[PDB]
């Protein structure tokens, strides 16, 4: 089994992230925690999720991987609230998924990990010009590029260190300017990258305010977003497809 | 006339209940209070409403029955709020309906009771295994069967006394378990019944939290729901069509 | 340039008013303030807006008129909140529009005032039977005529001084009765006028509660609505097409 009392609040954060990109979850429950990670069909979105130590009151595991009917758990798990603790009880078999929340017991027929889709790996990369900002201003920067230009610039190094999420389009443009001051941390390097704002939309559509956003900036490569979304108890790594940077 | 200062809050509760099932209201104003009650066209829903003593500051009556343009009063009466008192003034004629709320006077041409539809009667039944629960957990039990199975089980007597609103469907199921403790009252009997969750949906779609739900449980028969929805000033009796109980 | 720190709250009030009727804004920035005013295509709505002294912390002007891509500024300006101060910086050219809000700089290609549409003038009229009421009861009066009758009566002088927004329609009617008392001011005259409730809808769809509504009442003529929508810092003058007053 996988014994876990999970704070209710850790439920929508974990199972919603990949949603944007996959419906079916291959699930990995390892001895330190249980993680998640897949590429959407168009291969334009990869969010590696790693769930951490003591995020539930207890738990026991040894190997034990599951593909979950993510398309079904998605709304059923969301019918619950944060202030509750959750149980993950899956020792009987892999065809069912039992969960306990507010007196309600669930039984879901689960899929064998081996017949869904190949599971990705870690592009092994180390970028320079890494930035940080809170999710509220990061999504608000997205909301500004969400209609003028289609894709978002993360222009880094605008006269040595600087960031910019701007978008050029016919007869209208937009620039979000973000200096040092009151910007948690900086790594003042040289990289800037392009990305498609839409495939960013579905991604930060779930990130209101108070989530530290970390952007690994490099030149024209998949940008890495490192996150701890809830009380500071989780990560959601999003890589979006680059774009040629001319304009 | 029918002189009634009705607390605004008693307006949406009274005229919304049948809505789910009928558009046209045959209305009965008797000397203790004025009540309501009809079967939807598909004959899969009957909510007998009985309005009680002193729910308005005053009132006078002697016979006097009305069929109301329920399809029109429905949104006009809902344009008002609870914190107001309402007047029911209908002595001039039966072709109009005058009501007073916030300085706004209304005049509706009303229908003669005798040309709409037959008005039902009280199935005369006394069931065993009667249950009680608050509307918030009752609708929340409905929300759980609202997508896995189509109809809701009220399984009563799961090893002598017990209740369960579970729903079986291909490769996925669900069970809501409800013991004694912190369940206002019980009548520990033997009956369990099936019902269609949809025709329950429209019914408890209006019941958030804090409404005592009373379920007359028997075996495969129309279940009776007894209610006092607002400050504890009204009833809405819902009978939903049974279903064969195999599964 | 036009130097203006505008309270964020003055942004949605100013640019939303004409929206209901025009998409393209011919903009007039005069030495006391900058105003706005045009007739919708169907010529059934004219809202003359005049922005006043010190509504921004500072400003400089000399002539300088602009036609704005109102259809684009409309959602971009609304992506911001009230608690912010705004800058109107347009000295470089008339092809662009630069605005500053929360670190985000904007650049919009602007149109030359001379190629959009003729700009109206002030019907020069002085009516009698002028009324006043707060936007909350005025829109709530509109919400009552919004479904029974199509157009709203402003019947003035119902037995010397009185107001009424009533609407007659087949087998159903409605009347909103409004006396002296607790009705800020009156001018007890003789005029009553008709108007189309829809073209009033889009107009007071933006007026919740606490906005003084002033209705210049006369007989069958375009009614004038004088307003100060926000902390008491703006006007929106709406003239709606009369209607024959029979019924």
């Amino acid at each position: 089994m996988f014994k876990a009392i999970v704070s209710a609040a850790t439920l929508r954060d974990a199972l919603d992230s990949v949603s944007v990109l996959v419906d079916e979850c291959k699930i990995r429950l390892n001895e330190e925690s249980l993680s998640i990670r897949a590429v959407d069909p168009a291969n334009v979105g990869m969010v590696d999720l790693t769930l951490d130590a003591a995020a539930f009151e207890s738990y026991e595991a040894h190997g034990g991987v599951i593909g979950v009917n993510l398309s079904r758990l998605e709304e059923v798990a969301g019918m619950a609230g944060a202030g509750d603790l959750i149980h993950l009880t899956l020792d009987e078999e892999t065809r069912k998924l039992n969960i306990r929340i507010d007196g309600l017991s669930y039984t879901l027929a689960l899929i064998d990990p081996d017949s869904i889709r190949q599971e990705p790996d870690i592009p092994d990369l180390d970028l320079a010009a890494n930035i940080v900002l809170e999710g509220t201003h990061l999504d608000r920067g997205i909301k500004a590029a969400d209609m003028v230009s289609d894709h978002i610039r993360l222009r880094v190094d605008g006269a040595e260190e600087t960031f910019h999420i701007e978008a050029e389009g016919d007869t209208d443009d937009v620039d979000l300017s973000l200096p040092p001051a009151d910007l948690i941390s900086i790594e003042a390097g040289a990289a800037d990258s392009l990305f498609s704002l839409d495939y960013l939309k579905d991604m930060n559509k779930a990130i209101p305010t108070d989530a530290e956003v970390t952007v690994e900036l490099g030149e024209e490569f998949p940008v890495k977003l490192h996150y701890q979304i809830a009380e500071g108890m989780g990560t959601i790594t999003y890589m979006l497809a680059p774009r040629i940077q001319s304009d």
